[PDB]
Parts: structure tokens; C-alpha cells; sequence
């Protein structure tokens, strides 16, 4: 057998908000939407998004994404998201770090999750 | 740019004992180990594992992995898993979900 992709599936309590903001904000299309779960993809990247009830999961979920390209991808989100992180009132993003594990930014969506763009 | 490929974090209370499932049971090697993080890794699908302190989270976990030769990966786990526990495989493309010691439900879909 061949394990050949996967997706991570982020949380919300707000799913019709998560899906606007993926697709609407940071350019991944619609594949399918539901009112309880979606899928949105953006190149070889699929990430599905499910409903909760309780914030703690958003709030200890978290994905990792690889990019070929990590810093034009970072200014076209720069438009669009805040990168004063440490202001939780709503999305925003962090700055290029340079990790053990990669050159990479994160990202907290308006649900609460966090996911993490490194560079190939 | 190119988003190329993604990485879903699991979640548990016990990392150590999330990698050990993941590994000892299910076949993933380890890519790194920490206390409170690691990754697993098989073929070309990595997983993280994240640690967390309220069972909440990973009882709301969900991954999804495309597979290649399904049936087999359900036979080679039907001996280490009960029927942690995996449904049977069905029609929804064909899948089975798989639910760790930890918690976190992941659905392996054949391609
Ligand atoms: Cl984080
Ligand atoms: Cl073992
Ligand atoms: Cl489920
Ligand atoms: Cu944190
Ligand atoms: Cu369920």
C-alpha cells in the first residue's frame, strides 16, 4: 500500500465564517461546504474544517503546511492579515522565523486554530 | 508560490504514548521525538502529535489520509487493532476510520 496525502482538519464553532475566511481572505477555493464541515483547497493542499461546540479545541488545534515559495505567500497575506498576533481579537499572522525545523510563519485563523506555513 | 503538501496534528494527553500506537502498532517511523511534539511518518504522510491538557481536544480530532491499496492497510492493522479501534470500511470514496488510544479519529480513504 502507499500512504499518499492527508488532510488536517481544523475546528470551528463558527463553520460558514472559517470557510469565508480560507477562501474569501486567503484565496483557497470552495471544494465542497456543508453547514457542520468543508473542504477548501489551495494548490496540492487540501484542509477540511468540522464543527465543535467547546473553543478549547480551535484554541489547541494546530496544522502544518509546506510551501514552495514562502515568501511571496506571506505578502499576499500580509494585505489581507493583521501580524500584530499577540492582539487576539482576531486573525492575524506572525513574522518569518527561522526554526530548528524551517524558515516559516503562522497563522491563527478567526477560529481560533493555528496553522504554520514553512518553507520546502 | 505552492502550497505542496500538509501535515495534520493529532492530539493527546500522552505524546509518548500516542507515538508508541502510532508506530509500534500502525507501522509510521519516528521522524522526531519530544516530550510535548512529535512526528511520525509513513510513506509520504507525515503526522504530527501535539500534547494537550483536556481530553476535549483530541475526543474532536479528525485527519484524513488517501491511501493507495486500502484493503491491505486494513488487513495489516485488523491484527494489531480491534474491529484504539477501527470501523469496517465502507462506501461514503471507500473509507475506514481509525480512533487511537489518545483519542483522535483519522479516516484513510483509498485513492
Ligand atoms: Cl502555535
Ligand atoms: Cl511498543
Ligand atoms: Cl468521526
Ligand atoms: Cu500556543
Ligand atoms: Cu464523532
Amino acid at each position: 500500500a502507499k500512504l499518499t496525502s492527508a488532510v488536517p482538519v481544523l475546528t470551528a464553532r463558527d463553520v460558514a465564517g472559517a470557510v469565508e475566511f480560507w477562501t474569501d481572505r486567503l484565496g483557497f477555493s470552495r471544494d465542497f461546504v456543508e453547514d457542520d464541515f468543508a473542504g477548501v483547497v489551495r494548490d496540492d493542499v487540501t484542509l477540511f474544517i468540522s464543527a465543535v461546540q467547546d473553543q478549547v479545541v480551535p484554541d489547541n488545534t494546530l496544522a502544518w503546511v509546506w510551501v514552495r515559495g514562502l515568501d511571496e505567500l506571506y505578502a499576499e497575506w500580509s494585505e489581507v492579515v493583521s501580524t500584530n498576533f499577540r492582539d487576539a481579537s482576531g486573525p492575524a499572522m506572525t513574522e518569518i522565523g527561522e526554526q530548528p525545523w524551517g524558515r516559516e510563519f503562522a497563522l491563527r485563523d478567526p477560529a481560533g486554530n493555528c496553522v504554520h506555513f514553512v518553507a520546502e
